[PDB]
RNA sequence: CGC
RNA sequence: CGC
């Protein structure tokens, strides 16, 4: 078989019936969408893409199945299970759009409040795309795979279940939906593979060892469901692992000036919607946020849609070229403050973009000269229980930030930004900015 | 003073001036240039650009040359002097092409063998185009430069001379054009030796900052010469072999170089049909954009995916050769040589060559089924000092064939090993 | 506001 | 034929 040599995991060893699913269009589409977004413009290191991670989440999805069927036999995995596992890791990133997390975070609730959308659901879409233009079921066939289960199976380990709700595997076998995604605690391969992956290019320093993690890994009984178990000793790597996770946060993912950028890009991104086309199934036509209704047209929709924005000539562009222009020349919006909703809703994707209204429909009766629009005010909500094992007994067990950011950069529009911030937030009874 | 947080070097800080030259359209087109080209689809950590590696650069330069200035200030070192290197480290590379040494290696010598181009040249032109695009100049006064020798200083560091053939600085400061780009030791190898080996994998075992804190200017010749301590000559063999394990690991890897040439191939069959309007409304081609810089501006390689993503029928033989690298349908690899004693194949004659291949001879090829690449890497010359003495001192040929079923492959051999014999080159292993 |  |  082919070994691809990765930085973070050196020579990683790819099954053939793995080398057919990645040597598809809808797989070599991740080597054009950023696993960071905009945070490239903050962090020069920070050039990867969703391809080496996803390369990473199958390898590390492989790694800890095959230990666990090693130590424990009477697990029952089979050498099926173990590439239903890593095909799952592979592929739980295929439906991530440009600037993977501010397509689906941001720019798809702006652009269609009425829409439900995720990459989780866009993976399971590609991923059937993928497939059914390859010929890969005869393929898994050939390599003892049973597609119609099979593949029920690895989209469930993807986008979750559509008593025991799943249908790909038993009960028997219910640890094995915990590996690629963990939707019960946030442990998960994938997980491991972007703090180290992300840790190497942001020059951050990882204290977590993942093959410590999988060597001692065990499948214990708590509370009669089979779940895998760290041992009790190996609590101080897990501590490290959380460590990396918060400096990650606040250091890379939650970056001021990174998000700033995120809105700009969804901002250009919107002014440009009206005009990119972008061909789909049959030649039907689709634009930026209805490629994720076509799963040929989406395949086509990357970061490169930021460069043909960039490059165009078109005159209907031009309000969204010049957008990205002013990231080039680092003119970006001003940051106006910061809030946190107390005990309170989460404020909700359908509402995202009611939210610039609000802001400027506040009253801040101490009155000045200047008063804005909505359309100068960017808001941004900022999204964000483990088992041990002792030796002696080796089967028994023992929220939301929201930033208001101003397009306008003189001193009074700043200021009066500040005002509506300040107001808007009482209104809605937000922690009082400062 | 800014400061941006890298993997290789941590912090670096930039003067106002840098800043000013980085956040400009000319600059920021390197963040869509991939370092390694091609390599990125041999090596998924190769994802780097040539941007990153600019800043690198430019940090090393100021690093090197504040270090000379502040341990030996007999040499006169300005801060002038100090921003001008540096800007010639951030510059350095502002000519890359699409997919970098593809570019300007293969590609316009295949499409316009007249014409003898560099990146270099393009980096000059493209910092000329930059500093005028952005009013650089005046802000280059307000920070105490002498823009028209200090322009000709930064050039002069890119591409080199046109007796003393400098006129940016005098020969007292000699010293100063060794930096940037050189005996083959300067800042711009020292960041990629890095940068490389950590997206690559590979290990790098050359400390570039004891190299920097140990250097001294001397007199060598009667020119001022950069020279490392006696005891860091063992740091420069780990040196020279982490240059020569990354060449023979990662820029002559066989697989890639395959790659880099479909790319090529692609960027030709598609040459006649993209259209990139530089100044005044005028259309140039990938080939010809090299001759206008605001076009240039706009080639990255977002080229490979508008092909890609073409629908236009006359790009459909370009777009399904891109088509045939996603699903690693590529070229075949036949074998190799080099010519031994002989003239160096020069990039006028690069296409010429797959017509030969044919020329020399059930299956028959012709020369659309050749690929002929010109691979090419470009002790003594570097001097030591001693502490109690401290101003004294002491082509690869390729040929793959398109055609992959095994009869058209045991053919094509033939072709390649009898064109050797016609041509003096050395007959190929198994 | 590539602290 | 991402040894
Ligand atoms: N708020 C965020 N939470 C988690 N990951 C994020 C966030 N913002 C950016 N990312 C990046 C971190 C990883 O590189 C990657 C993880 O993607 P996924 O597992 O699909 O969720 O996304
Ligand atoms: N033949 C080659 N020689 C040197 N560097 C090369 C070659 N092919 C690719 N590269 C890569 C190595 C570095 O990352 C980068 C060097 O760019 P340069 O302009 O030569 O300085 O290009
Ligand atoms: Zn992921
Ligand atoms: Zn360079």
């Amino acid at each position: 078989m082919k070994v691809i040599n990765d930085p973070i995991h050196g020579h990683i060893e790819l099954h053939p019936l793995l080398v057919r699913i990645i040597d598809t269009p809808q797989f070599q589409r991740l080597r054009y969408i950023k696993q960071l977004g905009g945070g490239y413009y903050v962090f020069p290191g920070a050039s990867h893409n969703r391809f080496e991670h996803s390369l990473g989440v199958g390898y590390l999805a492989g790694c800890l199945v095959h230990a666990l069927g090693e130590k424990q036999p009477e697990l029952q995995i089979s050498e099926r299970d173990v590439l239903c596992v890593q095909i799952a890791g592979l592929c739980h990133d295929l439906g991530h759009g440009p600037f993977s997390h501010m397509f689906d975070g941001r720019f798809i609730p702006l652009a269609r409040p009425e829409v439900k959308w995720t990459h989780e659901q866009g993976s399971v879409m590609m991923f059937e795309h993928l497939i059914n233009s390859n010929g890969i079921k005869p393929v898994m066939e050939q390599y003892g795979l049973i597609p119609e289960e099979d593949i029920c199976f690895i989209k469930e380990q993807i986008v979750g279940p559509l008593l025991w709700p799943y249908k790909g595997r038993p009960e028997n076998k219910s640890f094995l939906y915990e590996i690629v995604s963990n939707k019960r605690n946030g442990i998960d391969v994938a997980k491991w593979d972007y703090f180290a992956r992300d840790c190497h290019h942001l020059g951050i320093q990882n204290n977590f060892d993942y093959k410590r993690f999988i060597k001692f890994a065990r499948v214990c009984e708590v509370d009669n469901e089979l779940r895998i178990c760290a041992r009790d000793k190996e609590v101080g790597n897990l501590y490290d692992m959380f460590h990396t996770r918060n400096s990650l946060h606040r250091r890379a993912y939650q970056h001021k000036v990174g998000n700033i950028i995120d809105t700009m890009i969804t901002d250009a991104f919107l002014k440009a919607d009206d005009y990119i086309e972008i061909t789909g199934a049959g030649g039907k036509k689709y634009r930026i946020s209805t490629a994720i209704d076509d799963m040929e047209a989406y395949t086509k929709l990357t970061d490169n849609i930021f460069l043909e924005i960039l490059y165009s000539t078109d005159p209907k562009l031009k309000d969204a070229r010049e957008i990205l222009k002013q990231i080039e020349y680092r003119n970006l919006f001003k940051y106006v403050g910061e809030t946190q909703p107390t005990g309170q809703i989460k404020i909700k994707r359908e509402d995202y973009e009611s939210l610039p209204k609000e802001v400027a429909s506040a009253k801040p009766k101490v009155l000045l000269d200047v008063k804005l629009k909505a359309e100068d005010f960017i808001v941004d909500v900022i999204n964000m229980h483990v088992s041990f094992y002792c030796k002696t007994a080796p089967n028994r067990a023992i929220e939301q930030l929201i930033r208001v950011y101003c397009k306008k950069v003189d001193r009074k529009s700043l200021y009066a930004a500040r005002q509506y911030f300040v107001q808007w937030c009482a209104d809605r009874n937000f922690t009082k900015p400062q």
